[PDB]
């Protein structure tokens, strides 16, 4: 499926029959993710929901953006995509980069969101995180896929996970390094990383009344828990959940947990409790 | 005496079923805490029983079930659960327990693992430490005096987190002026003493490497009764266990974070397949 | 010897030779403590320092105050005791109840403190903490030392410590219970607990420039770490230290660490680092 | 010559060392084991406080500071034997040892082989073994260092040395560090030293020796340490039996730099203690 949005082609996948009948779950990908990266979650996510997966600009099978852009064009992408598919409201679950989009999207179009689940998410790109991005880009500008791997992924996963499932890491390392060596992937990553520099929804938080459940990884070395602790206080109806011994990629480290929180929060009939 | 009443060993067991129960039903059974009854889960009935058949019951010395004046461990609560499930024609069930109920869930999963599909344990220990045991001796000792005011003050501020206790203090005070009378009646105190003493023998450490039951452990960071290091121990010795920590939350995760508790329970039971191909 | 103060006798102990050129370390006792409860620390504490230990009102071998009193009585006791001994300025270290006294003292007489080390300390008695104190008092009124034991002591130590050294607990238990059963000990505890109800130095915290090192126990179920976190943020020159797997009684669980923190902070020649 | 003052001729190579105070057989000595990016001058701020009641011994290990280079593949073994022979050179029988990061690894190995030459020990931001995780991070540093890019090398190392809070709070201070560090990180000789020091840490493994280390140890752990995480310190503390653990909230891998008062208090306090045995 292709959403001819603006001048470019936007790739999206739909699991389940989309008619106005059912609740939609929209997945907002991380900066290194595509639609196929959520294949393991499709069956569980689309049993009582219509699952909407799509690749953002400069992602996966979607077209490129060779000009300077912030995360704004990704937010407008999400709105126009939903309007294209005739989706009035939807449950939004985003992670990392996608989690940043969801917060911006909840700040501009709250009437298109039922409930929201953000994982491994900051309210604003700190000077610390920005310099990390400059590190990723500078290494990507050399075209060294081996170097680019060894500086990104050990901080995506917790040290415990990387060590425990090291053979799993190595087998994936043999193919990720060639992927990280291609100028196609890297140039897309550079652009996607620069766009995240201007991420700032701090002054939008006290006005986002969208029911939110925040997932926090204790061993997240990219978006540390203190950033999630901040988010939960300034969001009015925010829920917080911490995942012990887990890195920035909670999706893979604890898939049963991730799904439980997402399906559980979206699946609740009532959210107000009479206790 | 009997509808919503299960006569068992010439004694009455009160229970409630929400939804219609047949052979197709996917059941969620709730194992109560040491101070809880079926009515304490009223706020979760609508959500838990939307796509499930909610089975709530009161254990011995609990709620509106009969009393047990003879000394007893938690083994009679484990057999109770089996015979109750058999009585209602329930072969398998999803078990969610908390505190005392979570201890019954573990002992049950060790004895009758075939009667469980999935399990969620919240604020749970694998074994009653000498620390927790002496805390119980203090609860009992004050209960032995009949002082309801004293009993309240030495139990409840440990049920909840300091932050929640402070933030919702007037929710604690209006709920206190009726708790103190409850804590002042002997029968309730007598039930509390026998239930607390039944937990002294909680020990499933040897059973942990054998429990193949898919389990989600709920941990509270500000739990001053069943501390996080206990759940961490449980999640390491169980073969198929997952751990979740709730920041700024007391022993009563049921009441402090009802949204989270529901999401985790419904989410873990509602998953089609726990096998992820990563 | 004895310090006749304020109508009444105050018991104190001095280790070393007292000069005005003395490096004095004053220890502010916990609510259940006395001078005899710091004996194990005496040798280390009084090697390069002159150690002053004293029993506060309703404590140890000091007289009783049957009248209703707050912590401001203990505060004036410390000042007058120091003036009595001719001590102008001294390093003050306190824990629990004594640590609360230290804060009220540092806010009223900052010129009589060189450096301060407070352990297991809050800036204000929370409604939660006070209702705990009401529980202690309400049980203390029944005279049941057996009941009074099991509702106080297991919360003073961490579960790990109480379990690992249960023999150490049980042998002390056979002595603490007869002591907790005396009306003399209980009446003192009740009044010492009632005085701790009015603890509030929140307003004073930004005005305390006294160099402070805050000790916090992760498994403190009485004065939790978040209260220390609050303390370290609103004191301009305060450093924080967290002790893993430790309870409200730092001294007995980690005596090597406690003394290292106290001696190390006081022993430091210069606190300002060109770094 | 051997009239080289503050120079120890070892295996036909020059080892630089600095001593604050005067040395004696009676002298109470503190030996500092540097981090992987550190030298003797990296401890200047601590000199006055550390040498108050102790004889401070600072020295640069191989491929560090002012000491000679190594252009052979070496493990941390040559760093351990260096410490032993340096101590013997100065006539030091026993000494208190404080080590951080890389030097902390040397301390444990030294405590594993020569426990008689240690009085008391302090280790900060320390692992009991180089994990496959920590090892692949080092490969990342090495890979980037190979390119000679100083700007890239800086951005992939230092943000993980300091805590995110600290790095943001004292940010403009970090960027003026950067104007001087980027050229330093661009020099081949510096990068080559960093590579060989990194490769040497790959074979760090003292799990074998932990239950045999009876040395009075105080472990300093940082909560926002993203290179030697807290869980690694908890492991060390449970398999060492004369070990105590202290945690530093809101602090990164460079604990000494973020909390200099705290670091000093723990070191001076744990060493300056006369008798460790408490009758409680």
């Amino acid at each position: 499926s292709i959403f001819t949005y603006q001048e470019k082609d936007i790739y999206y996948e739909i699991d389940g029959t989309l008619d106005i009948n059912s609740d939609v779950i929209v997945i907002l990908n991380g900066i290194m993710m595509s639609t196929k990266s959520w294949d393991a979650f499709v069956e569980n996510f689309s049993k009582n929901h219509v699952l909407l997966r799509y690749d953002m600009f400069d992602q996966g099978q979607s077209s490129k953006i060779e000009e300077s852009y912030t995360q704004t064009i990704q937010v407008e992408l999400l709105k126009n995509l939903l309007e294209h598919l005739g989706i009035a409201q939807a449950n939004i679950v985003g992670i990392s980069y996608g989690a940043s989009i969801a917060l911006q999207f909840a700040a501009k179009y709250p009437t298109m969101i039922k409930r929201m689940v953000v994982a491994n998410v900051v309210a604003k790109t700190s000077p610390w995180l920005k310099d990390i991005g400059d590190g990723w880009n500078e290494v990507a500008k050399t075209g060294n896929g081996l170097a680019y791997y060894h500086i990104t992924i050990p901080y995506i996963y917790s040290p415990q996970f990387y060590t425990l499932h090291n053979d799993w890491m190595e087998k994936r390392k043999e193919l990720l390094v060639p992927l990280f060596s291609t100028r196609t992937f890297l140039d897309r990553m550079i652009r996607l990383t620069k766009s995240a520099e201007t991420h700032d929804v701090i002054k939008d938080l006290p006005n986002i009344k969208t029911p939110t459940l925040i997932i926090s990884s204790e061993e997240d070395y990219l978006t540390p828990p203190f950033e999630q602790k901040y988010l939960q206080e300034h969001l009015q109806n925010a829920e917080l959940v911490s995942i012990p011994n887990c890195g920035h990629a909670s999706m893979y480290e604890v898939p049963k947990t991730f799904t439980a929180l997402v399906l559980g929060f979206f699946g609740q009939t009532k959210l107000d409790y009479q206790i």
